[PDB]
């Protein structure tokens, strides 16, 4: 409860191994392919119909680290922190921080997550189970799509709109 999980992309834990590291709090499961990251906030706007959704905690995924035993200078350094999600009438989306390297070169994808015209996933509710009971909302198993920053992220390895992990969050009615 009070938290969002969500493991990014099936595909893409198995090809990393999972992240090297777990930040600010997050938690993952013994197979490494799911995320729990802590609820920091929650505010639905009625007239809108807008609902946001702050979380804590990231993933650091690495891979090709020229020292492999201290995972120093690698190739592939990816982190995503802080995602925030955004349910509402003109479209749903995942936002997050991103650091990630760009594949053959020096440049560095980076995305603060506070930009909403830079979100990394587009999110489709219709289909989306929602069950509110006891003061607490789960809002599980909603269908993600990687948007044209997602895929700059992962380095277009992936098409635009290729699917991702779909998520589930929950919060009490009491922190809204
Ligand atoms: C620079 C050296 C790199 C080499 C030699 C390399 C090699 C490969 C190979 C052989 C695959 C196919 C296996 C598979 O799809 O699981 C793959 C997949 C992939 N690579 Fe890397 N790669 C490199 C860097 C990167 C970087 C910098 C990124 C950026 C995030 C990246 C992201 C991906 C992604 C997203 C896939 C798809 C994995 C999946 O879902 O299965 N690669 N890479």
């Amino acid at each position: 409860g009070e938290a969002l999980t969500w493991g990014v992309r099936s595909s893409f834990n198995n090809y990393s191994g999972g992240p090297t590291e777990m930040l600010d709090g997050a938690k993952q499961n013994g197979t490494k392919n799911r995320f729990t990251f802590q609820l920091e906030s929650v505010t639905y706007d009625e007239a809108t119909e807008k609902l946001e959704a702050k979380f804590k905690g990231g993933v650091h995924y690495q891979k090709y680290c020229a020292d492999e035993a201290s995972h120093s200078d690698c190739q592939l350094d990816l982190k995503i922190e802080n995602p925030r999600i955004v349910i509402a009438k003109g479209g749903s989306h995942v936002f997050a921080k991103v650091s990630s390297k760009k594949y053959q070169s020096s440049g560095t994808y980076t995305n603060d997550g506070e930009d909403d015209a830079r979100p990394i996933a587009q999110l489709y509710t219709a289909n989306a189970t929602f069950k509110e009971e006891d003061g607490k909302v789960t809002w599980s198993e909603i269908p993600a799509l990687l948007t044209k920053d997602g895929a700059e992220m992962f380095s277009n390895f992936y098409p635009v709109n290729s699917g991702l992990d779909s998520l589930t969050f929950s919060f009490d009615k009491s922190q809204l």
